[PDB]
């Protein structure tokens, strides 16, 4: 059982099975894969852990939604497939030829790439607002999965992607509680996430975790490491009241931009109360390109 949203990205399930295959990487979510079709077309695949999947009609019912999402800055949902198997639990997307932000930040010196001039930075956090901009107030929708290895960075236009959007909708509570929990381990999740058993991703907690993503932009640092101090936000928070914000910055980059962007992505980090909309956050981000 192979399902497509669209007519403009047609193929059969037996032809992605007998597809030129290899791995992209795991999550808690399950593991991706990159597939190449016979005409030159190449796809996403992300099998979903067993147990993860809601049940078919639910599953069927909320994938359908988020098939209809599209925007310039998101990568594009083509189907899913659906097996006799528990474990055939498959989201299927375009591929794009590119780098993802985590992968850009934490190894760039390794690799032959320069690192991010301050433009570049300011570039991929409006290209996100952008997208979580239309996401919030158009479709009424959070992402809910927001992590710097969910951004990917192309040559091409748009330079920057936004990819694993809405999962959370698609999942078990067991599914949603590993989501929140990696999600928690990797520094995005917000601080109301404590007070609740069972937290569920929102359009607040997307306003926190595109904060975290500023954050790493402006420190060059990846949200989950560890700082002699001790928590990212933590560091940029605790050298904030200490008078010490410019010794947050990359030094591989101080342009008024990233003054503009820390104040953004501090009012970001603040509780859900205080925590400003995403439009504001687009706007303000907007403004800083004039
Ligand atoms: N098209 C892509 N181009 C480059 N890197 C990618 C691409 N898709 C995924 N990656 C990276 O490959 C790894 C696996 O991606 P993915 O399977 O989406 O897991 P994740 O981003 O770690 N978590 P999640 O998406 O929430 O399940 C991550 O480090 C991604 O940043
Ligand atoms: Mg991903």
């Amino acid at each position: 059982d192979l399902h497509l949203f669209d007519n403009s990205v047609v193929f059969t399930a037996e032809e992605l099975s007998c597809a030129p295959a290899e791995i992209i990487g795991r999550s808690c979510h399950g593991t991706s894969y990159k597939a190449t079709l016979d005409n030159g077309y190449m796809l996403t695949v992300k099998w979903l852990k067993e147990g993860f999947a809601k049940s078919k009609k639910e599953f069927s019912r909320e994938i359908k939604k988020l098939g209809s999402v599209r925007h310039p800055n998101l990568v594009p949902l083509r189907g899913y497939y659906w097996g006799p198997k528990e474990h055939e639990r498959i989201m299927i997307s375009d591929y794009a030829d590119a780098t993802s932000l985590s992968t850009y930040l934490s190894e760039f010196d390794e690799r032959n790439l320069p690192p991010l001039s301050a433009g570049q930075r300011l570039n991929i956090a409006i290209d996100i607002a952008r997208c979580l901009d239309y996401l919030h107030n158009e479709r009424v929708i959070p992402h809910g999965n927001i992590k710097s290895s969910n951004v990917l960075i192309q040559n091409s236009t748009p330079s920057a992607l936004v990819t694993d959007y809405s999962l959370h909708r698609l999942m078990t509570p067991i599914g949603m509680a590993e989501q929140v929990l990696n999600a928690g381990a990797l520094g995005y999740s917000p601080p109301e996430f404590s007070s609740t058993s069972k937290p569920c991703p929102s359009l607040k907690s997307d306003v926190y975790a595109f904060g975290v993503i500023l954050l790493e932009l402006l420190t060059g640092k990846i949200a989950g490491e560890i700082i002699c101090m001790v928590d990212l936000t933590d560091w940029v928070r605790m050298l904030d009241l200490e008078e010490r914000v410019s010794e947050c910055y990359d030094r591989h980059i101080a342009p008024q931009a990233l003054d503009g962007m820390l104040r953004i992505a501090l009012r970001c980090i603040r509780s859900a109360s205080e925590r400003p909309e995403v439009r504001t956050v687009f706007e303000d981000l907007l403004s800083l390109s004039s």
